[PDB]
């Protein structure tokens, strides 16, 4: 090897798993560079578990300590973990990149962090490379924490001065923007990132330009090099599908007649919700995929399941991007996480929006009123009417086909900018003579 790169992950939500695709796209198209993966065991045993991770010669993934009591299992929430993390770093990455450094023979080259880890700044300058930062989100997001300091100093007013955020209400914001007394552990390191960013070498992210071109501009102007290289999803060959998703679907004649719903892995609205929006399946008769666990779906009223057995299929784990990619789903109800959203938008399937925390609310916002590619919810719950209008407008409707065209947009957009002279095909290749 004549290269070693460095790359620290967040070892929460969805932040190592973007990450690590950009890695293993790198270390594709860099064959004689070393690329050391930090990451926490449990993140990394997560990755192994929904079948991330692969095999490359160019690719050494190190464990990093996740600031818990090793020997005693951890009974804490995810607000305790992070906190824990956050104390431990940096000198649990600090320890491992130097045992990596020695048992390679190899000094890093390059750090590249989530931009969330604001100390890749310190850990690159100490070694006297360059910082790279990886965005896990929309730019939309990313935008909204640079301008932290203008919003604080002050509805209009906001709209008035983010380009390309016009249509953001205050309540859709990032609300760690809003955290700024007694700052809990994550708002003190997304403050201090929106701080060290721009001395960053390089902003990446899994985004393409033209679904934001105001912002995308504007964020040129505040960093060195911003660079959007995705969506990843478009620019791998598929194991077979074991859950039986794609084998339910092909069953399903009508092209776009199937709800999908996700609303990830771990989160659920509480059981009145649910209920509701089993109701409102119900109603409308379409036939529906929900990856909904299985704790979840014992709390769904027991003549739901019953009734819905020939309507619907409900699994606890949907391989998703290849479901979206199904010509008979219509419809994606989605909890606005920016990696759904990006995947819906790759297939050109159009959103019903519930969202629930951080980057979800002004991702939702986006997708109704700049993209035009879904429909909120009547008062942000999936009420019985809400739902039973919400999939009706989307599915069959004259607002659907209108819906339909704009999604359809987007996923040309999307398709163009990671072709061979696209913004994102270029800009990848701008990142490869960054780290070579
Ligand atoms: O049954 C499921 C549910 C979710 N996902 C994946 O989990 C990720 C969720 O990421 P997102 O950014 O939307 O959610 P967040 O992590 O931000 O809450 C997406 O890549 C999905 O494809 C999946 O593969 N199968």
């Amino acid at each position: 090897f004549q290269s070693h790169i460095g790359v620290l992950a967040f070892p929460f939500g969805t932040h190592a798993a973007p990450l690590l695709t950009v890695v293993q796209r790198l270390a594709t198209s860099s064959p004689h560079t070393l690329f050391s993966f930090f990451n926490s065991a449990v993140s990394n045993s997560t990755l192994f578990n929904n079948g991330v991770l692969d095999s490359y010669d160019n690719i050494r993934v190190y464990h990093v300590w996740d600031g818990t009591p090793q020997g005693q299992a951890f009974t804490g929430s995810h607000f305790e973990a992070v906190g824990l993390f956050l104390k431990a770093s940096p000198g649990n990455f600090d320890k491992v990149i130097d045992e990596a450094e020695v048992e390679t023979g190899l000094k890093i080259s390059c750090l590249i962090t989530d931009a969330f880890l604001w100390f890749g700044y310190d850990l690159a300058e100490k070694r006297g490379v360059p910082w790279l930062a990886f965005w896990t989100s929309a730019q939309c997001a990313l935008s909204a924490h640079m301008y932290t300091h203008e919003i604080l100093k002050a509805e209009e007013l906001i709209q008035s001065l983010i380009p390309g955020l016009e249509m953001a209400h205050l309540s859709d914001l990032p609300p760690e923007i809003f955290f700024d007394k007694n700052p809990n552990p994550l708002a003190i390191t997304i403050n201090k990132m929106v701080l060290k960013l721009p001395k960053s070498t390089a902003v990446i992210l899994n985004s393409f330009e033209e679904i934001d071109p105001i912002i995308t501009t504007d964020l040129k102007s505040k960093f060195h090099h911003f660079l959007n290289i995705g969506p990843s999803i478009l620019s791998p060959p598929p194991p077979d599908d074991k859950t039986g998703c794609l084998a339910w679907l092909d069953s399903q004649t009508r092209p776009k007649s199937v709800v999908y719903i996700s609303f990830g892995t771990v989160i659920t609205p509480p059981e009145n919700e649910l209920a509701a929006l089993s109701e409102a399946l119900e109603t409308c008769n379409y036939p529906f995929l929900w990856s909904l666990n299985d704790r979840a779906k014992k709390s769904l009223p027991t003549g739901f399941l019953d009734r819905t057995k020939e309507l619907g299929m409900i699994v606890p784990w949907a391989p998703q991007p290849r479901v979206l990619a199904h010509r008979s789903v219509g419809v994606f109800v989605t909890h606005c996480g920016w990696n759904s959203i990006l995947e819906s938008i790759c297939s050109g399937v159009p959103l019903i929006c519930r969202p629930f925390f951080g980057d979800q609310k002004l991702n939702s916002r986006m997708v109704e009123d700049s993209w035009k590619i879904g429909v909120r919810l009547e008062g942000g719950v999936l009420s019985k009417t809400a739902t039973v209008e919400a999939l009706g407008r989307v599915m069959m409707s004259e607002e659907g086909e209108i819906i339909r065209e704009n999604v359809n947009e987007m996923n040309e957009k999307a398709k163009i900018a990671v072709e061979p002279k696209g913004s994102s095909f270029k800009n990848f290749n701008k990142l490869l003579e960054i780290i070579n």
